[PDB]
Protein backbone atom coordinates (compact mmCIF):
# COMPACT_ATOMS: atom_id res chain seq x y z
CA UNK A 1 0.00 0.00 0.00
CA UNK A 2 1.97 2.68 -1.30
CA UNK A 3 0.06 5.49 0.78
CA UNK A 4 1.38 8.72 3.08
CA UNK A 5 0.03 11.90 3.43
CA UNK A 6 0.91 13.57 6.59
CA UNK A 7 1.94 17.56 7.63
CA UNK A 8 2.36 18.03 10.92
CA UNK A 9 4.56 21.20 12.42
CA UNK A 10 6.78 20.42 15.37
CA UNK A 11 9.94 22.39 17.24
CA UNK A 12 12.88 20.24 16.33
CA UNK A 13 14.81 23.26 16.00
CA UNK A 14 18.17 23.91 13.61
CA UNK A 15 21.55 22.74 14.16
CA UNK A 16 24.57 24.72 12.95
CA UNK A 17 27.94 23.09 11.61
CA UNK A 18 30.73 24.15 9.08
CA UNK A 19 32.28 22.67 6.27
CA UNK A 20 35.61 22.42 4.13
CA UNK A 21 37.94 19.44 2.97
CA UNK A 22 41.58 20.26 2.55
CA UNK A 23 43.75 18.71 -0.23
CA UNK A 24 47.16 18.63 0.89
CA UNK A 25 46.25 16.20 4.24
CA UNK A 26 42.56 15.26 2.16
CA UNK A 27 40.80 15.17 4.62
CA UNK A 28 37.31 16.16 5.69
CA UNK A 29 36.61 18.89 8.47
CA UNK A 30 33.50 19.15 9.95
CA UNK A 31 32.98 21.51 13.22
CA UNK A 32 29.66 21.22 15.12
CA UNK A 33 29.50 24.63 16.20
CA UNK A 34 25.97 23.61 18.47
CA UNK A 35 22.28 23.07 18.64
CA UNK A 36 19.25 25.37 19.63
CA UNK A 37 15.28 25.10 19.55
CA UNK A 38 15.93 21.81 20.67
CA UNK A 39 12.82 19.65 21.77
CA UNK A 40 12.75 18.32 25.36
CA UNK A 41 11.53 14.65 26.75
CA UNK A 42 11.75 15.06 30.52
CA UNK A 43 8.64 16.28 32.45
CA UNK A 44 10.77 18.97 34.11
CA UNK A 45 12.12 19.75 30.50
CA UNK A 46 15.60 18.11 30.33
CA UNK A 47 17.26 15.98 27.65
CA UNK A 48 20.57 14.60 26.53
CA UNK A 49 20.97 14.94 22.81
CA UNK A 50 23.54 14.66 20.39
CA UNK A 51 24.58 14.89 16.70
CA UNK A 52 25.61 11.59 14.69
CA UNK A 53 27.31 11.96 11.45
CA UNK A 54 27.63 9.52 8.94
CA UNK A 55 29.18 9.19 5.64
CA UNK A 56 26.33 8.07 3.29
CA UNK A 57 25.81 5.95 1.67
CA UNK A 58 28.83 4.08 3.63
CA UNK A 59 27.22 3.26 6.71
CA UNK A 60 30.59 1.27 7.65
CA UNK A 61 32.54 4.16 9.62
CA UNK A 62 30.62 6.78 11.54
CA UNK A 63 31.41 9.44 13.96
CA UNK A 64 29.37 11.10 17.08
CA UNK A 65 29.49 14.27 19.08
CA UNK A 66 29.74 14.17 23.28
CA UNK A 67 26.77 14.39 25.29
CA UNK A 68 25.46 16.79 27.06
CA UNK A 69 22.92 15.82 30.25
CA UNK A 70 20.13 18.23 30.67
CA UNK A 71 21.27 20.28 27.75
CA UNK A 72 19.08 21.37 24.78
CA UNK A 73 21.51 23.82 23.68
CA UNK A 74 24.31 22.27 24.39
CA UNK A 75 27.85 23.22 22.57
CA UNK A 76 29.91 20.87 21.05
CA UNK A 77 32.27 22.99 18.93
CA UNK A 78 34.03 19.80 18.10
CA UNK A 79 36.43 19.00 15.77
CA UNK A 80 36.65 15.89 13.95
CA UNK A 81 38.69 14.70 10.62
CA UNK A 82 37.73 11.62 8.39
CA UNK A 83 41.07 10.59 6.89
CA UNK A 84 41.24 7.22 3.93
CA UNK A 85 38.60 9.45 1.62
CA UNK A 86 39.80 11.38 -1.50
CA UNK A 87 38.39 14.68 -2.47
CA UNK A 88 36.61 12.55 -5.76
CA UNK A 89 34.94 10.59 -3.56
CA UNK A 90 33.82 12.47 -0.76
CA UNK A 91 32.06 14.66 -2.99
CA UNK A 92 30.10 11.75 -4.19
CA UNK A 93 29.21 11.25 -0.19
CA UNK A 94 26.86 13.17 1.79
CA UNK A 95 27.14 14.34 4.86
CA UNK A 96 24.56 13.34 7.42
CA UNK A 97 23.53 14.73 10.81
CA UNK A 98 21.42 13.56 12.95
CA UNK A 99 20.35 14.81 16.48
CA UNK A 100 19.07 12.30 19.11
CA UNK A 101 18.67 11.98 22.75
CA UNK A 102 20.15 9.64 24.50
CA UNK A 103 17.01 8.24 26.59
CA UNK A 104 17.41 4.83 29.07
CA UNK A 105 13.60 4.12 28.94
CA UNK A 106 13.27 4.02 25.40
CA UNK A 107 15.79 2.66 23.01
CA UNK A 108 16.26 6.20 20.66
CA UNK A 109 14.14 9.15 20.15
CA UNK A 110 15.26 10.36 16.71
CA UNK A 111 14.48 14.39 16.99
CA UNK A 112 15.44 14.96 13.44
CA UNK A 113 18.02 14.93 10.38
CA UNK A 114 19.84 16.89 7.81
CA UNK A 115 21.24 15.70 4.63
CA UNK A 116 24.05 17.63 2.88
CA UNK A 117 26.14 16.58 -0.32
CA UNK A 118 29.54 17.56 -0.17
CA UNK A 119 29.36 17.85 -3.61
CA UNK A 120 27.08 21.18 -3.26
CA UNK A 121 29.17 22.31 -0.50
CA UNK A 122 32.28 24.64 -1.49
CA UNK A 123 34.68 22.29 0.14
CA UNK A 124 37.37 24.59 -1.53
CA UNK A 125 37.15 26.39 1.78
CA UNK A 126 35.15 26.16 5.42
CA UNK A 127 31.74 27.13 4.77
CA UNK A 128 28.87 27.31 7.48
CA UNK A 129 24.96 26.10 7.00
CA UNK A 130 21.62 26.78 8.78
CA UNK A 131 19.49 23.98 8.49
CA UNK A 132 16.09 23.05 10.96
CA UNK A 133 16.80 19.29 12.05
CA UNK A 134 13.60 18.01 9.78
CA UNK A 135 11.24 15.58 10.97
CA UNK A 136 12.84 12.22 11.59
CA UNK A 137 9.66 10.65 12.67
CA UNK A 138 8.04 10.64 16.01
CA UNK A 139 8.19 7.85 18.64
CA UNK A 140 6.39 4.36 17.12
CA UNK A 141 3.51 3.64 19.29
Amino acid sequence: GSSGSSGSRENLGRIQFSVGYNFQESTLTVKIMKAQELPAKDFSGTSDPFVKIYLLPDKKHKLETKVKRKNLNPHWNETFLFEGFPYEKVVQRILYLQVLDYDRFSRNDPIGEVSIPLNKVDLTQMQTFWKDLKPSGPSSG
